[PDB]
């Protein structure tokens, strides 16, 4: 199953300490990836790192803090060092009136991330960029709202870098989960896990391990055509 | 009728082209007209085009990427004309887009108040005109839309409206020198098989701020001929 | 005689669907705008009332029967409308199951779109517009009738664009009617809580999108689907 | 007494239009996973091609002749594939001027939908399906072909996120698969200069090929996609047409 081996290659994932960034480190590794994962804490980190072990998974896990230019050259450089250049890449890592600034945060820690392990991939004219977008189930209109807004500009970030890039045979693309089955979810109130469950046709949740495999799919060489797309992955429940 | 009688308008960008354009249509629906231009040159045109045509109003310097510039200018229209009700935004991907929006952000909390104030508003926002220029195209179109549609959810329970139009070939200055060989390929795409008219984003600005379009927010209205570039 | 200064003097629009909301506000709005107006429904019924709302508001124009299923109805509707009023420039179509709803809907409008572009073409100059349908299996439906409505009014536009005719459509969300106003509390305060400007839609409201559409001014306006929703976007 | 973990191993896929191009690669794609693969053309000729090409490949099924537009060789073949080998779990269907778009899409949807609803019955009663929908490539050059094109494209998508939410509650997913330029017999015989003007519209530079396409489809076979329904996954090397 020559077209989904990853071996040679190191990824690089951003809020791998729980849920769908674990998952997706988990998914990586077992597709033959060293895998580096990242935490904002030193006890998210160390938590990476042993869940990587347990699993029989090569890499680490480390500090980033996508906002800071200061640690993502740090931590790119650490893991040039140690393991060589992450061809790779997967971003993971309520009012409302701070929509805007949620979105606009988020899509600049993209950016920054993104230019920075840009360079490697197109010494090695070779690459993968994978952005997650965020969970379901917001309270509230705001919560809506936040969420349609993030998702949009996803899409659009993901379509323009694809081009920008696309030429040097790296490929961008983007996964958007709909009300998926984490840490943040089952704490959700009853009411409202159950009103979003009764807009799902497929009647249930989805595992983090259903995102996994979607992204273990896109930086295969089976997806080598694949660029600038959003694939979402919500049981059919579209919300725009 | 449909008269903007009693409004007060601030249009970006409004020395030339479709910002003129549209400063001249909500002059002819009866709007105060305040246009808006980066130098004393531009707001001395605009001032000078708005009594040519008998539209009441003003040219101004404004830059929109400074907030200085922004609570100064909305001061001097608030003291001397009253608050702006209806306001019109006409004024290396990722920057320019960032730019933009945050620009977007920038003037329209400045005016929201206002419009709060008077429960009623229209904001309608300007797209840009049309591989780097295509990549570079699409990318500002995306973003206007999701900013659009996330800002009329924000402020829809307030009577505010937020609406964008998203021009494609338009016969403008920076389209009126194009090399031949690229006019005639972009005709090739355009069902109508022509350029559009200044005037013709102008109108469709003109109905989105009227009361007739008080249940339309959110929405990008393309007006380009049937040439969609994504 | 008497001539109107609004958008749409001396032209001919056909509005099909128009006994009742919706429809019948567009029959008056065009009426308003100074069109001719050409209003059909099903039934002889149907027809009579439409020729009494449109002269009770100083509309000039008519009430049809009209079956858009039928090919004969069209072209047989299409010859009387042109020998006593003039060529229709101006049409406005109103008139588990998802897939046969939508596919029935849009051999409607595809049969009675190519029988007025032969007028048009001669003309140099039409206006076609498309009214979606109002707000689980309801918004499968919703949302299959509404995608296929998207493409449908673009691919048109792209055939005859060469004629100087728009093809457009417009998407209403929540509209204000008999069956939405007998809701109860509770369910109706749900529902406005999805619409950002928390409040249902007049007919009205419609009907002033398709009379600017209609207008020399939206000329350059084709292919487009013009949402209006107060801001509420399910898909 | 094989019992199968996370593969196709076990399953039966019907191809339709699986005797050349982008249907051929699907089903060997499939066939590789582990399915039986029952491809189907509209002659005789076309299903005997392809019941040789799966036997050259090692892969176990069948080629028959079936005409989607068609109720009864529809019902006529799931009979005879039911008979023989059980009921199709995954399905994919794979089966110039600017007035042509409305005949070609109807016609198309109209043979989708009667396609689905046959076999959606062996789905049902299995609590498990995949029926996957190819769009097609693009067809012609100018304006007539990007109009076609875009055409089918919009009626696909519309169609199978509508499908998707009347089967989810059934664990049957529906999705498609939209390609862009892919290396074809309309490609390969095109002039050479608008070859080129037609590569720096596509950001990765080249054309896809054909295997490109089957792999996307074998993973929305898979288990691991099981929460993906109601998605067009566009395959064109960032080229966006619409
Ligand atoms: F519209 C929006 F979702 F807020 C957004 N912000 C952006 C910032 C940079 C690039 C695209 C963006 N899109
Ligand atoms: F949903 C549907 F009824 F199948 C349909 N039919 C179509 C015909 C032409 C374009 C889109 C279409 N969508």
């Amino acid at each position: 199953f020559q077209s989904m081996s990853l071996q040679g290659k190191v990824a690089l994932v951003t809020g791998a300490s729980r849920g769908i960034g674990q998952a997706i480190a988990l998914e990586l590794g077992r597709l033959g990836a060293v895998v580096i994962g990242t935490a904002t804490s030193a006890s998210g980190a160390e938590k990476i790192a042993e869940t990587l072990k347990a699993n029989g998974v090569e890499g680490a896990g480390l500090v980033l803090d996508v906002s800071s230019d200061e640690s993502v050259a740090a931590t790119l450089e650490h893991i040039q060092q140690h393991l060589g250049q992450p061809l790779i890449v997967v971003n993971n890592a309520m009012k409302d009136d701070e929509w805007f600034d949620v979105v606009n945060t988020n899509l600049n820690s993209l950016y920054r991330l993104s230019k920075a392990v840009l360079r490697g991939m197109t010494k090695a004219r070779w690459g993968r960029i994978i952005n997650i977008g965020s969970v379901v189930g917001a309270m509230g209109n705001a919560g809506q709202t936040n969420y349609a807004a993030a998702k949009a500009g996803l899409e659009g970030f993901t379509r323009a870098l694809a081009r920008e890039v696309g030429s040097r045979a790296i490929t961008v693309n983007a996964v958007a989960p709909g009300f998926i089955d984490t840490d943040m979810t089952r704490e959700l109130p009853e009411a409202q896990r159950e009103a979003l469950l009764g807009q799902i046709p497929l009647g249930r949740l989805g595992q983090a391990e259903e995102i996994a495999k979607v992204v273990g799919f896109l930086a295969s060489d089976g997806a080598a055509y694949v660029t600038g797309a959003t694939v979402p992955v919500n049981g059919g429940m579209y919300m725009s």
